[PDB]
């Protein structure tokens, strides 16, 4: 499965889940002409696959604009399924009302959609987090539901921080943290749980590499443990996904290496392989052109 995977489009900020024997992929899909100038994302589109491998194409599976209160900007999110529910957190760009990124909650009965804002305004506000001045501090969602019922959300550029969700998906339940324990944040956190042990790993410094800690807890403390990816090929922005399917584990992520002129803003969504260290802490990935190979069940 060469990397990178799809080449109709140029496909950037990779989410992932797995659901009933598939793996579900998330997303957004620069539009931007040139290299030159700024993203352009309107859109984010979905992908499944049996074994890692062959990716079915399901198109767009929401637009930013489908928010109301959203002026535009489908920046980066991410899936999660509770109780028969599908949720997507996006980072969307808020209309004058609260000026600022701010990131939405959107709502499907399945993996593919239809999805639909599933709360009309707003889940985190720019002016809810006022310890920066710049306004592009609250992006990029990431979601976690821990072993005792309790859901959390985490995000932030440049400021990472989290906050309990309640059951239902769409509300914040208690006070935003910061957190503390990850030296040179950027953005892109991504939390998951493997054996006893809690990971966030985040983009680091600028560009981007991403770093990674570990916890025992999801509360923390964070233990920052080192680099888990070096900076991606022709791309300032590192986004990850990590996720195990069929006893193997996936690191997705996206690079500037597609064609035509692809790079900073016009990035391609890459697949390799995560491995563990019998202590718990991960390999540092190995970015390859020939990708992964197939694995179903
Ligand atoms: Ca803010």
């Amino acid at each position: 499965a060469e990397n990178p995977i799809f080449t109709d489009v140029f496909t950037a900020d990779p989410a992932a889940l797995v659901h009933k024997g598939r793996v579900y992929l998330y997303a957004g899909r620069d539009e931007a002409p040139d290299n030159t100038t700024f993203f352009v994302m309107n859109e984010w589109l979905v992908y499944s696959s049996d074994d890692m491998a062959n990716w079915e194409a399901h198109g767009p599976g929401l637009r930013a604009k489908d928010f109301t209160w959203a002026k535009g900007d489908a920046w980066a999110s991410q899936v999660i399924e509770r109780n028969g529910k599908f949720y997507w957190y996006v980072t969307v760009r808020h209309d004058d009302t609260k000026p600022g990124f701010a990131i939405g909650v959107a709502v499907g009965d399945s993996p593919i959609g239809p999805f639909k804002d599933a709360l009309g305004k707003a889940l985190i506000t720019n002016d809810m987090t006022t310890d920066t001045p710049i306004d592009w501090d609250d992006i990029d969602p990431s979601v976690f539901i821990d072993d005792d019922g309790q859901a959390y959300l985490f995000w932030g550029n440049t400021r990472p921080r989290y906050a309990k969700l309640k059951k239902n998906m769409v509300e914040l339940d208690g006070p935003i943290r910061a957190i503390e324990g990850l030296p040179e944040f950027t953005e892109a956190i991504w939390v998951h749980k493997y054996q006893d042990n809690y990971y966030l790993s985040y983009a680091m410094g600028f560009p981007e590499k991403i770093g990674y800690a570990m916890g025992k807890s999801i509360k923390g403390p964070w233990v920052y443990k080192g680099i888990l990816n070096e900076v991606a090929g022709n791309t300032p922005t590192n986004h990850q996904a990590i996720i195990e399917f069929n006893n193997k584990h996936y690191f997705i992520y996206h690079t500037g290496a597609g064609r035509p002129d692809g790079g900073q803003y016009r990035r391609s969504v890459s697949i390799d392989e995560l491995f563990y260290n019998p202590d718990g802490t991960i390999k540092r990935i190995v970015m390859t052109t020939e990708g992964v190979a197939p694995n179903k069940s």
